[PDB]
């Protein structure tokens, strides 16, 4: 009965052979942070902590999906896509700018869904600490991933639905199992994979440009429709690698009606996303103090197997924002041959992605940022306009 823990280490002194020596093993060595996921006897963690080079031993917490199913063959435009004013942007860009990819860390994807396939660029899985690019492993066993993905990127054609950014390339990174449950360790490995991309190297040409570099295959957005209450240092360390790579990170605020967002949404470097309904009210389940809000009730999208389904949750709101991000970056790159900086929470200018989102958002409720809606409901068209402005 080994348990899985995540060790933060000093690479000069940590000796993995010591871990094998007490009956453990290394499951995954992070490429971008100094840490290793290890399996070891519970009764032997006492020892691990004492080994040379072991700075911290964190247990493997759990996060869960933040969407649930709610209780025409020709294409429907789901109401939320219209709410966030995406279709008007498509004349400028549908997100099909070659350097732009959106990584969706979720339950996997129905990679061959006729309304998604053309936009699935890379389908990968990190479950149990093993990185697999086998399609069987990257397929969705829950449906939630396929639905989230569809809200970002379902194709604009004569069937099904249509995403916020219906031409954007998607990386499906499976970090959640069939029940929508995920280990923090897998989720961290998944954020790492979104950075590394298909070629396995963060900055291949070593110019210090990752996101926005056409010579690399890093994602530009990481979208996490999932959350947990634990705040673990190695996971935050990974979020910072991604942020430092120029990648915009977006995550669901959570659904317990709690006064603040779950993790990773609650990190400063992450855009926490709250849920509204078709009446512009905040849903009661929506965790407070989000950064922005978006449609998250009665959301129709793609679902396995080659089907459609209506779900609800902050998980559903999240992809609407990620899709807006993808339109911003795509239109800005299309015009300027570069992307914009990610920005911070406080940001109120047009020179960062986050500043654009905050200043163009539809400010419902009490004037300015407020604990229900954040800065407001994201608006694609106005955002792209500020971007190109
Ligand atoms: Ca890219
Ligand atoms: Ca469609
Ligand atoms: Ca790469
Ligand atoms: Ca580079
Ligand atoms: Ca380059
Ligand atoms: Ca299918
Ligand atoms: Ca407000």
């Amino acid at each position: 009965n080994t348990i899985r823990v995540i060790v933060s280490v000093d690479k000069a002194k940590f000796n993995p052979h010591e871990v094998l020596g007490i009956g453990g093993h290394i499951v995954y060595q992070f490429k971008l942070i100094p840490a290793v996921v290890v399996d070891v006897p519970a009764n032997a963690v006492g020892k691990l902590k004492k080994m040379p080079g072991v700075e911290k031993v964190e247990f493997d917490h759990q996060a869960v999906l933040l969407g649930k199913p709610s209780w025409q063959p020709a294409q429907t435009i789901p109401w939320g896509i219209e709410r966030v004013k995406a279709p008007s942007v498509w004349s400028i860009t549908d997100g099909s700018v070659s350097v732009i990819q959106v990584a969706v860390l979720d339950t996997g994807v129905d990679y061959d869904h006729p309304d998604l396939a053309a936009n699935i660029a890379w389908c990968v899985s990190t479950l149990r600490g093993k990185v697999s690019t086998k399609l069987r492993d990257c397929a969705d066993q829950n449906g939630h991933g396929t639905h989230v993905i569809g809200t970002i990127a379902a194709l604009n054609n004569d069937i099904g639905v249509v995403g916020v950014a219906p031409g954007v390339q998607i990386y499906s990174v499976r970090v959640l199992d069939a029940r929508g449950s995920g280990s923090y360790s897998d989720i961290a490995i998944g954020i790492e994979q979104a950075i590394l991309g298909p070629d396995g190297v963060a900055d291949k040409d070593g110019d210090g440009i990752i996101a926005g570099d056409p010579d690399d295959d890093a994602a530009e957005v990481i979208s996490m429709s999932l959350g947990g209450p634990a705040d673990d240092s190695y996971l935050y360390d990974m979020i910072i690698q991604a942020y430092n790579a120029g990648i915009v990170i977006v995550a669901a605020s959570g659904n317990e009606g709690a006064p603040s967002p779950s993790y990773p949404a609650a990190y400063p470097e992450v855009i926490a996303v709250g849920a509204i309904d078709s009446n512009d009210n905040i849903a009661s389940f929506s965790n407070r103090q989000p950064e922005v809000s978006a449609p998250g009730v009665d959301i129709l999208s793609t679902y396995p197997d080659d089907s459609y389904e209506t779900l609800m949750g902050t998980a559903m709101a999240t992809p609407h924002v990620s899709g807006v991000v993808a339109l911003i970056q795509a239109a800005y790159y299309q015009k300027y041959g570069k992307i914009l900086p990610v920005g911070t929470f406080d940001d109120i200018s047009k020179n960062t992605v986050r500043g654009i989102l905050h200043i163009t958002a539809d400010d419902l409720g009490p004037t300015g940022w407020d604990a229900d809606y954040g800065y407001g409901v994201v608006r694609a068209a106005l955002a792209v306009q500020a971007a190109l402005g």
